[PDB]
Formats: C-alpha cells, structure tokens, sequence
C-alpha cells in the first residue's frame, strides 16, 4: 500500500508471517544465530518512541548491526538451509554504506543476494517460528 | 530511483535502459549461457526495442499483455570462457514463470518481488550478459 516496494522474502514457508511495514526508522538490528538464524530483534524508532520487535525463537548468540548518524542498510545475503527437516535462513548478514555485517550462521544451502544500487532498506517483513523462517525488505530511494 | 542487483560479473561495458512505462516484451539469448536481452516497451508515448548483451544463442520470447507484469527475476552466476556472466536467467510474471533460458550452473539468485515490478533494466554486456539488474517501482 501507499506505493511500497517489497522483495522476498528469501527463505521457507513455515512459522508465522511477520510484517513491520515501511513506516518506522530502524535504529539496530540483533541477528540470533547458531547452526542456522533463530531471529532477529528489530528496534526502530517512530514520533520520539523506541520498540524492539523479536522475530524467530529464543535460541542462538546475538550480533547487533547499530545505524550510526548517516548510516543506512544497503545490502542483505544469506543462505536458505535445510535445517531440522525445516527451510530457513541458515546464514543472513547485511551491508551498510559503512560496511559489511556477518553473515550470521553457519548452515549452508541455497545462496541469496540483494546488492542495492540505488535505494535503501527501510523496513522488514518474513516468517519466524522456532527459528528465522524467512525474510524479505521494504525498499526506498538514498533520497528524494 | 530502485535499483537492485546487478548479479553477475564486472567484464563488458555498463548498460542502463532505465524505467519504461510499460515493458512490452523481453527476449532472452540464450544457448550454453545467457548471451543477452532485447527488451521492448513504451515511453513518453513512443516504442522502443533495446538490446544488451551479445546476440549469439536463440531468443526465447517473454510477451506481456496489458494488466501482466514482471513480478521476479532469478538465474544462476557462472564462470564460463574465463568470464563471470549469467549462466541462466528467467522471469516471472504475474500469471506464470518462464526459464530458465541458458544451461551453465553457478551461484543462484533469485528476486522474489512481493509488492511491486520490474520496470526497466541495467547490467554489464560483452560477448554475453555479463551482468543484470533491475528497476523497480510500485504497483499502481
Ligand atoms: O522456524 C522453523 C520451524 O520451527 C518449528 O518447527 C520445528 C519442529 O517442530 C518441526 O518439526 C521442524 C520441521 O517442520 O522444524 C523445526 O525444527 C515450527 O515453528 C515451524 O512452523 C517452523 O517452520
Ligand atoms: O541456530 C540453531 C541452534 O544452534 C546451536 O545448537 C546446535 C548445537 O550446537 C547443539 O549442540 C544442538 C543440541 O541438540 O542443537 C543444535 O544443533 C546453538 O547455538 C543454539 O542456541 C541454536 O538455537
Ligand atoms: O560478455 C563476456 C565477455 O565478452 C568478451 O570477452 C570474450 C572473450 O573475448 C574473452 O577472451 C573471454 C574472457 O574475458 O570472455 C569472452 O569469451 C568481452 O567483451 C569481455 O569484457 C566480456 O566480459
Ligand atoms: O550461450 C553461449 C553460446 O552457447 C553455444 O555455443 C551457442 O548456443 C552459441 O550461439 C552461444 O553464443
């Protein structure tokens, strides 16, 4: 609605569909992982508030992605694993305009790549159960 | 503007159609890999064909009606003569998918687009499709 890009989500049909909308700025991003992505915590702020929102299961080491002033995501991969006779993200890592993050995870599968020339992450959609399902981007323009 | 991708090498020379209004078509060359594209649409009231890439291989022909659109690309990056190029290459449409057009494996990627359409198109061509990647914009 109201002219949204989203793409994705990479990953499997289980666990539960999640949708963050495109609205809210994200501030930091804590990746779960193990063997594979158990979930992910997205803390966004919208009108002077800050929310945390868990995705996925309650497994896994935490790896934080903290946005400095000016710094934006512009890039997400991963690997769509077979896990536990379930398809998730066995791996997930982003780049921002500063650098590179992980990838987070250590189950391979089937590769995934979103290179951004032009534009930006701006929020979150996927599927999460007892780990990181899926996941897919809301997109925006660097500016205008 | 949006700009995903491209996937692929960084041989050949830069191309960039830019957003269409409409896409009317897209052929796929292809024959061992993907030798390159000819995309065909509407702007600012004229109808244009571009082609990008090499021109070896057969093309292989995605028509859209009107109300039809792209809605995903995938393929698969290979090496192939010592070069990084799309070894396989396909679309989806809101009605169907189509491909893969080329026949050499490499490392998969695959652009689910779950709001939105591809309206136009970038990359790298040589001898073949070095690279490609898209425009996107919102559904109307
Ligand atoms: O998030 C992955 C998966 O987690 C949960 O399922 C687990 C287990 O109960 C299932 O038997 C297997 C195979 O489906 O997968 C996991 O180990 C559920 O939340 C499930 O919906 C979800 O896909
Ligand atoms: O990311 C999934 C899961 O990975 C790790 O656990 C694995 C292994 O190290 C454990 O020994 C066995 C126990 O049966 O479970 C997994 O295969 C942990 O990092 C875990 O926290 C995480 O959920
Ligand atoms: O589009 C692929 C490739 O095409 C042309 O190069 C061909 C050949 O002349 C080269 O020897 C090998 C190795 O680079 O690749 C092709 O077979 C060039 O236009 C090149 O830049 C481009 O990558
Ligand atoms: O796809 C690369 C190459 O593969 C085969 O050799 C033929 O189909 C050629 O026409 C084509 O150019």
């Amino acid at each position: 609605m109201n002219g949204a890009i989203k793409v994705g989500a990479w990953g499997g049909n289980g666990g539960s569909a999640f949708d963050m909308g495109p609205a809210y700025r994200i501030i930091s991003v804590k990746i779960f992982s193990g063997d594979v992505v158990d979930g992910v915590d997205v803390t966004f702020t919208y009108y002077g508030k800050t929310e945390t929102r868990h995705y996925g299961g309650s497994g896994g080491t935490p790896h934080e992605i903290v946005l400095q002033e000016g710094e934006y995501l512009v890039g997400m991969a991963g690997e769509v694993a077979n896990y536990t006779g379930a398809v998730v993200l066995g791996k997930l890592g982003f780049s921002t305009n500063k650098k590179a993050y992980g990838p987070f995870g250590n189950t391979g599968g089937t590769p995934f790549s979103l290179p951004i020339a032009a534009g930006k992450i701006s929020g979150f959609f996927g599927r999460g159960g007892k780990f990181l399902d899926a996941i897919g981007v809301y997109l925006e323009p660097l500016e205008h």
